[PDB]
């Protein structure tokens, strides 16, 4: 820390700060050089050769060790002058983790760790494990032990093998145990490694060139974080290690990443580690403390230095932050302790780290560096104390600039790695046998079931004094802040003299884990192609090949020139083929165009609220679409969801969860009611358990596997502007030899663009990503964990009503708000609350977006996705579809059933994911569209169009003449009904044949709603239903309808698990109407070609017709509106009459013949079998435009454009569907009638957009058009 006086290699050694140190190895030692940068703190410039003597060759092994990187240079700091390089090094970066607030705390909590006095001599005695000290030559050649704490030698044999190494015990744990003992960190701030990103596009969009480098301080910081932990002897096993899956050609072959590991490194992997697990350590190490203390509590004497016991006492009293009395005797007290903890464990992490140093750098202990990199720290110029590579000024801070060793080439000097590329791979081929050498470091991670320890299944006893829950402050800057203030910089521990020890102390350090050299080669015969040989694909040989083409098909890694695409034919061609030199720029524009054209398509599937943005070419990129019912990506994705990403589906072990035991208190008001209290609140945190539980299996099994493929998709995107700049280069590779001639084609600056052009595409990716990341969690982890709770809440429930019961009488004022509060808690879940377990502004952000559509919180939605029915909301398991049942062709989410028993639709929900206290309060909603009655036999006939019942278990939705039902029925056989009834004896019905939005509540403690088309029609009380079965599947078909022809049309059918209200209900049914669609009179998308009869609401009584053709004739709504009946069951004024109008498309045609919102259109009127062409003269007289339906010849530059509606300017629907347009594009009124002289012909008037402006009334252009339909019995005169 700081370190008061700049060093150099040669300053002469003075027994002081700068001394021949002996460090404690073993055998013998000749006395090694080595300053003291701080108090408790030096530094050897050697390579560990001590500490370690099966370690003093720096020479690389014939063989390679498997790790992804690695480095040697036997001659690496042998040099005086390197010595002293690495001495101005390593303290630059000590001045630089100093230079900020969290380093400042762990440095001093590094100076005051302070192995404790172990050396066990007698029980009551402290002393010095002289491990932990050091020999310090004297210049009068004398030597005094001087007790150390943290020490930087240089790297062993491979250079950038950093890791941190203590002595052991003959006996203790000294690095496990509480003690703590002194740390030899092997580091080198001569080399570093190289990473990439892609993630940070979203925020830096021109980020870096390529690999960027790895800031040393974070290394540096990484490190000591690991010393600090070790120091105060609260480092983890390493014999706990997150297994890894390895038996699988996707799998990685080998890995061991250790829980200390993903500790320190924070961010998400530390959230690798079960709650369980984590507790686990914590109370292991929160007993070491208390040991410490015991052990220093009785400690009588101390031998060793001339020191008071009492100093001693006080240096771990306040290292351990021991609470100590006025007798001296000390406690760790829990609360103070959990504080000490969470510093050394989640404050002082790497992520955290990366915070305060505004670097780019690993967003994760998984992410595999890929190089090795030659820096020179000490310069300013290169390297600052406060900005690093970025330094202020210079063009490096813009975008970690100074990081990327591309841009920043001059400050990176690439080395050899020595691992190769293909070390440690495995063979994977295809079915000519196919194979490829995938890297090892280049496989997915798959986490071991193992790993996710649990406990969720032990119930517990509920006393009255429990200890509620406790925050999971996720460490945010601030916290780090507070601790900040409240942390202690003053006083640091003297340098307290102690007695000479062995002249050569006796070393031997603390013993690893032994390195499993993992299997190679490891061959894999498959099926289908790999993402890998996809992938693979896309490389092709360095340069001096043959003027490589690019070429889809995967054979494409047949032929030298191998190299593959997921782009357009086009770009193949336009790439593959010669282009003279006159025209080569052309070209160049073309492709860059081109190429940031293909690279940023994206999808909008708005029609699909869970995964919104939408990445094609990824399916045919990384043959991501898992071969599923042949190509389609978009499509494919869509019928299963965010699983056809996974290279594997992870798992979910909920356990059944355990069960509240409730200790009574015999006539104890205030004991009781406080049980129930802490009964309800565990609950409550009970929920908080499964969520923060099953985010842990989400983080290491599922988003780890997206981030991979984040990364294999900006690898694609790169072998692809690699290629794309290989091609385009050999052509001016053969150029015409004439300089002067082009501002040269700057292959470096053609680069410069396809960067951005798939920095932004990433842009693209990612969020698409995120989304199957975020949305796979939510609609495929988290309904498992929920199920359980749910349950478990269904449970406690009535454990608490008991429990309140048992104890009335002591409960007497009060038996019912308890049992009101009990009953009002548990009957609604607990919020998953992404925030509460996740800082990632990337996924809160988006799972922020997900919640907000209702929709996506559905437990059931199916529409007609791309060809198939399916339940969005991947709750269904299988969607049986009946035979009889039909799609609408037009929307086929429109479904018809008839009474056939053929026709039907039964679907299936997950029984994992189902729990039977699931209808006690959900909403049903659903588009329906009833033909009519037009029998008796109708008459009181209730068939059933929806069952769910396992045996009265409630809700099935009925049709019975003129009404919709819902009945609630529960075990108890207790029934209950809803309805909504509609007569079939009115001139125009808003009903009768057409479409209706239904929407049914259920609030178990109150009532049953029936919502139609928005509004409450009905209500009625459910507070005295029993309880209610879940059924499994529920069954789309009519039942018991007598009548022979009939059938229903449901659409949109949706089930939610909570009750929604009326605000929800209406906006639900706004979206789910489709405006920017016009109407059937009936509710279908308006078509074109397709003839309607008008029916003119504000005058339901008349009928158009067009009195006679031509300019000089006009068109009026004719007489009075026949009627049409069937004694005792409908008299609806007749639809079928008055000429018929037909749609012409004009604008934007060829494509679906639906008309919406704003088509542009022609209005074809039938007369007499023929058509004419309803048109005007904008020339007319008033406002008004009589309107005439002219010959389509004899029209000409008339006014006939007429302007579909839907939505009124404002964005308001209105009936108003015609306005009328002259040529000059103008605005020559709506469409309606208007008397003149009592014959009221159509006419064509700019009132109506005046008014329908202001109000949104009912206007005589509130026109409606009525095709013929079977539910309409009505025959056409
Ligand atoms: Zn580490």
């Amino acid at each position: 820390p700081f370190v008061n006086k700049q060093f150099n290699y040669k300053d002469p050694v003075n027994g002081v700060d700068i001394a021949y140190i002996k460090i404690p190895n073993a055998g013998q030692m000749q006395p090694v050089k080595a300053f003291k940068i701080h108090n408790k703190i030096w530094v050897i410039p050697e390579r560990d050769t001590f500490t370690n003597p099966e370690e003093g060759d720096l020479n690389p092994p014939p063989e390679a060790k498997q790790v992804p990187v690695s480095y040697y240079d036997s001659t690496y700091l042998s040099t005086d002058n390197e010595k002293d390089n690495y001495l101005k090094g390593v303290t630059k970066l000590f001045e630089r983790i100093y230079s900020t607030d969290l380093g400042r705390m762990l440095l001093t909590s590094i100076v005051r760790g302070i192995p404790f006095w172990g050396g066990s001599t007698i029980d009551t005695e402290l002393k010095v494990i002289d491990t932990n000290c050091i020999n310090v030559i004297q210049p009068d050649g004398s030597y005094r032990s001087e007790e150390l704490n943290l020490v930087i030698i240089g790297p062993s044999a491979d250079i950038i093998q950093f890791e941190c190494k203590s002595f052991g015990h003959e006996v203790l744990n000294l690095t496990r145990n509480g003690y703590g003992s002194t740390q030899y960190i092997r580091f080198s701030p001569d080399f570093t490694f190289g990473f990439e990103e892609s993630l940070e596009v979203d925020t830096n969009p021109l980020l870096g060139a390529g690999k960027f480098a790895t800031d040393p301080a974070v290394t540096l910081a990484h490190q000591l974080i690991h010393a600090g932990h070790r120091l105060y002897g609260i480092a983890i096993n390493p014999n706990r290690v997150f297994k890894v899956n390895t038996n699988a050609y996707y799998e990685m072959s080998g890995l061991e990443v250790s829980f200390e590991e993903l500790r320190t490194f924070g961010g998400h992997d530390a959230k690798f580690i079960d709650s369980l697990q984590e507790n686990e350590f914590r109370l292991y190490y929160y007993n070491k403390f208390k040991d410490i203390a015991s052990t220093l509590n009785k400690a009588k004497s101390i031998v060793g230095t001339t020191a008071s016991l009492q100093y001693m006492k006080n240096v771990f009293k306040e290292k351990y932050l021991l609470s100590e009395d006025t007798s001296g005797k000390f406690s760790v007290d829990k609360l103070k302790f959990d504080k000490l903890y969470k510093m050394l464990t989640e404050i002082y992490t790497e992520d955290n780290f990366v915070k305060f140093f505004k670097v780019l750098n690993a967003k994760t202990f998984l992410n595999f560096d890929k190089a090795v990199f030659k820096i020179n720290i000490v310069p300013k110029v290169n390297y600052t104390i406060y900005d690093g590579f970025n330094l202020r000024n210079t063009n490096l801070a813009a975008n970690f600039n100074g990081q990327n060793t591309e841009i920043n080439n001059m400050n990176f000097t690439k080395l050899k790695n020595f691992t190769g590329l293909f070390e440690f791979y495995k063979l994977l081929c295809v079915r000519n046998d196919l194979c490829i050498k995938v890297n090892n470091w280049d496989l997915f991670f798959s986490p071991s079931e193992d790993n996710f320890t649990n406990d969720l299944n032990k119930g517990e006893e509920i006393t009255s004094d429990t200890n509620i829950e406790a925050a999971e402050e996720n460490i945010s800057l601030d916290l780090i802040q507070q601790y900040y203030l409240t942390f202690n910089f003053d006083n640091e521990p003297e340098n307290i003299s102690i007695e000479n020890l062995s002249s050569d102390i006796i070393g031997q350090l603390e013993l690893m884990p032994n390195i499993e050299r993992f299997p190679n080669g490891k061959k894999y015969e498959l099926d289908k192609y790999t993402m890998f040989h996809y992938l693979r694909a896309q490389e092709f040989e360095h340069g001096k090949s043959r003027i490589a083409l690019t070429n889809s098909v995967n054979e494409a890694l047949l032929n030298p020139s191998r190299v593959y695409t997921f782009f357009s034919s086009d770009y193949v061609k336009k790439v593959n083929k010669a282009t003279e030199a006159a025209m080569f720029l052309g070209w160049v524009e073309q492709l860059v165009y081109d190429f940031t054209d293909e690279t940023s398509e994206v999808s909008t599937t708005d029609k699909i609220a869970d995964i919104t943005i939408i990445i094609p070419y990824i399916g045919p990129a990384l043959n991501i679409g898992n071969m599923l019912y042949k190509d389609d990506f978009v499509g494919a994705l869509i019928f299963s969801g965010a699983v056809i990403l996974l290279e594997f589906i992870p798992e979910i072990a909920i356990p059944v969860l355990g069960t509240f035991a409730l200790v009574s208190y015999i006539a104890n008001k205030v004991l009781t009611v406080q049980t129930i209290d802490n009964a309800l609140s565990k609950r409550n945190e009970k929920w908080d358990e499964v969520y923060k539980y099953i985010v842990t299996n989400w983080l290491a099994k599922v988003n780890t596997q997206i981030d991979l493929i984040r990364k294999k998709m900006k690898e694609a995107l790169e072998n692809q502007a690699e290629a794309t700049k290989a091609i385009i280069n050999y052509q001016y590779n053969q150029y015409t030899e004439e300089e002067k001639n082009n501002i040269n084609f700057n292959i470096d600056d053609l680069s410069s663009k396809l960067n951005e052009s798939i920095n932004k595409a990433m842009i693209n990716i990612n969020k698409f990503l995120n989304q199957c990341s975020v949305s796979y969690l939510m609609n495929s982890m988290i309904p498992y964990g929920v199920k359980r709770l749910e349950d478990f809440d269904a449970s406690l429930k009535d454990a608490l009503l008991k429990y309140i019961y048992d104890n009335r009488g002591t409960l007497i004022g009060q038996v019912d708000r308890l049992k009101d509060k009990v009953n009002n808690t548990l009957s609604t879940d607990i919020p998953f609350q992404l925030s509460k377990y996740v800082d990632n502004q990337r996924l809160l952000s988006t799972f922020t977006e997900y919640i907000k559509n209702i929709i996506n919180t559905s437990i059931l939605n199916l529409r007609y996705e791309s060809n198939h029915l399916i339940d969005l909301s991947r709750y269904a398991s299988k969607i049986n579809i009946g035979s009889k049942v039909n799609f609408d062709p037009i929307d086929k989410n429109q479904i018809q059933l008839f009474n056939l028993e053929s026709s039907k639709i039964e679907v299936i929900l997950k029984n994992a994911i189902v729990y039977n206290s699931m209808y006690e309060n959900f909403s049903t909603s659903f588009w329906i569209r009833i033909p009519k009655y037009f029998n008796s036999i109708s008459l009181n006939n209730e068939y059933t169009i929806i069952n769910c019942m396992e045996n009265n278990s409630g809700w099935k939705v009925s049709l019975n003449y003129g009404e919709i039902i819902w009945t609630l029925q529960d075990t108890q056989e207790i029934k209950q009904r809803v309805v909504f009834k509609y007569s079939q004896m009115i001139n125009i019905s808003d009903y009768i044949n057409r479409w209706i939005f239904v929407t049914i509540t259920n609030n178990r403690l109150n009532n049953s709603k029936i919502y139609i088309n928005g509004r409450l029609i009905d209500q009625k009380p459910i507070s005295n239903l029993g309880n209610i079965h879940a059924s499994n599947n529920i069954m789309f078909k009519l039942d018991g309808c007598r009548d022979t022809h009939r059938y229903i049309w449901i659409k949109y059918f949706n089930l939610f698990d909570k009750e929604l209200n009326e605000k929800e209900i209406k906006d639900l049914y706004d979206n789910q109407s489709n405006s920017g669609i016009l109407k059937d009179f009936w509710g279908d998308y308006l078509q074109y070609d397709k003839p309607y009869y008008m029916l003119n609401l504000y005058d339901p009584n008349k009928y158009v017709d067009v009195n006679n053709v031509g300019i000089r004739g006009y068109m009026y709504l004719k007489g009075p509106r026949g009627s049409v009946m069937t004694t005792n069951i409908y008299l609806n004024s007749s639809l079928y009459r008055g000429a018929k109008f037909i749609i012409k498309k004009y604008a934007s045609g060829n494509k679906d013949n639906i008309v919406r919102n704003n088509d542009r259109v022609y209005i074809n009127v039938v007369v007499k079998n023929k058509e004419y062409r309803l048109a005007t003269n904008a020339s007319q007289a008033g406002v008004e435009k009589i309107l005439s339906a002219l010959e389509i010849p004899d029209v000409g530059n008339l006014s006939q454009v007429v302007v579909m509606k839907s939505k009124n300017d404002q964005g308001i629907t209105n009936k108003c569907k015609m306005n009328l347009q002259d040529n000059n594009g103008n605005d020559i009124g709506f469409i309606g009638f208007h008397q003149f002289n009592n014959i009221a012909k159509l006419v064509a008037s700019n009132w109506y957009n005046r008014q329908i402006e202001r109000s949104s009334r009912t206007l005589g252009c509130s026109w409606e058009f009525i095709p013929v339909d079977d539910g309409w019995g009505e025959r056409p005169l």
